């Protein structure tokens, strides 16, 4: 399968686009100021091949936390980065210390606490609060989902935010949702008090096909984005640039 893309943006170095992924790095310093998100909009735009969606997220030893973006094959617009800081005080990302990362994964999309996708072809499902959240500034907080969901052959089901409460300072950390159940974990990295009343949408169900979890470090795979337990590994794509996608 080929992921068509096209990049244009002279404060991004393209790295590499090698075994499945593409990875971006800053050419200049990235000011992040406390209690705000940080948004890099990244120039590039990207369409996946047919049964695909695309993965996108940010890695840095810095003290600074990246969403990770499920991106829908429907998707024709430019993708952006959102990041929060971790401290109380100005952080900077200089030259070369955040790494962007976009790879291709297969997904499965069943028929409250469960909704349908939002448009035809949407990789997740919104799933609802189960209760009232009163989220502090600085602040994590941790809710159980034991109810199990639909079963679906070959795939996993796994927990990844949203982009809108991102952007409102609002990061779900991403977790496998195992037979037992999950618990799901939002920090509040802004500097005022979230109320999230019961059902309302706080993250989305997203079932990535078996293949795609694995426990080997590869070329192929990185502990970036549902941590060190299960490891993404992305589809084995080639990147084609086809320049007229940029808008
Ligand atoms: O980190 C992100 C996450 C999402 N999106 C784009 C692609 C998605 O299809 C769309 C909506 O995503 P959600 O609101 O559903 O997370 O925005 C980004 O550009 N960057
Ligand atoms: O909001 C989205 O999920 C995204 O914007 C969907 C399409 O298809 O364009």
């Amino acid at each position: 399968p080929h992921i068509r893309y096209a990049f244009q943006n002279d404060k991004l170095l393209l790295q590499q686009a090698s075994v499945g992924r593409l990875t971006l790095v800053n050419k200049t310093t990235i000011l992040l100021r406390p209690m705000k998100t940080t948004t890099v909009d990244l120039g590039l735009y990207a369409r996946p091949p047919e049964g695909h969606g695309l993965m996108l997220w940010g890695s840095t030893s810095r003290p600074v936390t990246s969403h990770v973006g499920i991106i829908d094959p429907g998707y024709t617009g430019e993708l952006r980065l959102i990041l929060q800081n971790q401290r109380r005080y100005n952080s900077t990302l200089r030259p070369s210390e955040l790494k962007i990362h976009l790879a291709a994964f297969r997904y499965a999309t069943p028929q409250g606490p469960i909704n349908h996708p939002q448009y035809p072809g949407d990789v997740g499902l919104d799933v609802s609060l189960p209760k009232d959240l009163a989220l502090f500034p600085h602040q994590t907080v941790s809710v159980t989902l034991t109810v199990p969901p639909p079963s679906i052959p070959h795939h996993r089901p796994t927990i990844f935010g949203r982009s809108g409460l991102a952007m409102q300072g609002i990061l779900v950390k991403p977790c496998r949702w195992r037979r037992g159940g999950v618990d799901v974990s939002l920090t509040n990295f802004s500097d005022q008090t979230v109320f999230l009343n019961k059902y309302r949408r706080f993250c989305q169900l997203v079932y990535l096909h078996k293949h795609h979890l694995t426990s080997f470090y590869s070329p192929h795979s990185d502990a970036g984005v549902l941590g060190p337990r299960s490891l993404f590994r992305w589809a084995s794509c080639t990147f084609e640039e086809v320049p007229s996608l940029a808008m």
